[PDB]
């Protein structure tokens, strides 16, 4: 029983990260086999290219713990520098560079000075930002998540904009939305909230015994969307129906008996009410969040 | 920028955690230097010094991983056992044994069968339950906080209340609060919200450009605490004044005058608006892990 924001326990990313210095600019990178991973920024509208061309291997200091690395190669790949090195880090997990869709989520391993500083939950918006929380010197800190015993790297963190949300890269990288790696008047845009989430986060209500915003109505498919239109929801499709069989199976509630009820929680409120201790609809966990938590 | 709950990373203690069977009975345990600590209740209102003298060290299998450990001595210390091993834990870190107090804040490391499943915060409610999130087989999970390079070890946890909260030990077996390790009609009493932490949230909320609920007014220590009597908060004391200087000076904001807008939110509600991503006060957060986000 319960329901937290949960992050995968962070001891396989941390093994990890390391600090990487150019010039008077230090930051973290993702060490992994003979390739550590960090932002261009380091070597900082610039041309790239030309920067990069104009440094050479030593211009690099790799700092893993107390070990200095010698870096033997140089080269980038769209926003992100690979900084080969010597040694291969003993350390290295399984490991894939997967891109994640708005609307999953992911932890965030916070670090400065390569030192990992704290491990938290995090949706990828539909607007392609995060909520995160991270202070100068956390550039290059990186988001995943693990199956079985494969971390699934799936962001690197770059920015913050004007609103305090934060963008990044994918570990090729390859910013999520339409921002880039240098100061310009870039914002987020207007986002909008997950229903499928919001679904999956009643259901894990009902699980641990929140039940009080049921009720006997179903509604079509069809009306629902007319009413998430109305309150800045993402329209419900079948596949997102499928998604929550699962979750509709173990609580005996109907996918579309559910979405009566957020209806109706979207047009009179809550009442004084919390669900899983929320005044306020959540939509930062998947369905699989939800599942893996309420088992 | 940013304010989330964010754990201390995991794998100082990820590195500590094994399975422990004895008869049928699997659940987890803590391996430091040459020592398995884990619930006494591995070996299931018996006498539980009846029950361990029955027992010998070859009915406790110890798994770390792969590796089994060869039990050498076995004693009981409250109610967790402790297991001599023949290997010392060479991922040991630096650690400590310390209890905390109502109000303080910890991170969990949520494992099953041995194995880590995930990492969250959780505060010590006034009541001595703490909300967490665990479900049958996360018996001897561990919660922590680290300093520098120190893990100090403050919970194992045993039991889930009837609410669904949950009930565990500090390291050395003895109960947070009046709860025992068996099934009785044992139940949370009535908690309280943690008034200094509330405030601590409130500075966290200004220093990230929250500022709707500011006002001109401040108020005495007695009018505040007349008012926290009225809605179910903790009495501020002078210490916890003194404990908010350093985020009072950051803010500019007199500590009594923040103590005015917790007044006017408690009496009139937030009128449709949120704190920090939130439509409720917040109180599972200190002075320190303020600090700490927001420095
Ligand atoms: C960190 O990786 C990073 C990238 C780009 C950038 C631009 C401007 C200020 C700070 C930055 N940090
Ligand atoms: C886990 O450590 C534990 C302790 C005590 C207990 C009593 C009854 C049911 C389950 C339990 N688990």
């Amino acid at each position: 029983s319960g329901f937290r924001k949960m992050a995968f326990p962070s001891g396989k990313v941390e093994g990890c990260m390391v600090q990487v210095t150019c010039g008077t600019t230090t930051l973290n990178g993702l060490w992994l086999d003979d390739v550590v991973y960090c932002p261009r920024h380091v070597i900082c509208n610039p041309n790239y290219e030309d920067l990069l061309i104009r440094k050479s291997n030593h211009n690099f200091l790799v700092q893993a713990g107390n070990v200095q690395l010698r870096v033997i190669g140089h080269s980038m790949q769209n926003c992100v520098l690979k900084l080969k090195v010597d040694t291969a880090n003993p350390k290295t997990p399984k490991y894939k560079f997967v891109r994640i869709q708005p609307g999953q989520t992911f932890s965030v391993l916070a670090c400065y000075n390569g030192s990992p500083s704290g491990v938290y939950q995090c949706a990828m918006r539909p607007n392609f930002t995060i909520k995160g929380s991270f202070l100068n010197g956390s550039c290059g800190s990186v988001g995943f998540n693990i199956d079985y015993d494969c971390v699934s790297f799936c962001y690197m963190h770059h920015m913050e904009l004007p609103t305090g949300v934060h963008a990044g890269t994918d570990l090729e990288g390859n910013f999520y939305g339409p921002f880039v790696d240098r100061q310009t008047a870039q914002a987020a845009g207007t986002d909008t909230t997950i229903t499928v989430n919001v679904l999956a986060w009643l259901y894990a209500a009902v699980i641990n015994g929140d039940r009080w915003f049921l009720n006997r109505f179903t509604t079509t498919l069809n009306d629902f969307n007319l009413v998430a239109m109305k309150y800045n929801y993402e329209p419900l499709t079948q596949d997102h129906v499928d998604i929550l069989g699962p979750l509709s199976a173990q609580t005996g509630i109907a996918v579309l008996d559910m979405c009566a009820s957020l209806k109706e929680l979207l047009q009179n409120g809550m009442n004084g009410r919390t669900i899983l201790g929320s005044a306020l609809l959540e939509d930062e966990f998947t369905p699989f969040d939800v599942v893996r938590q309420c088992s």
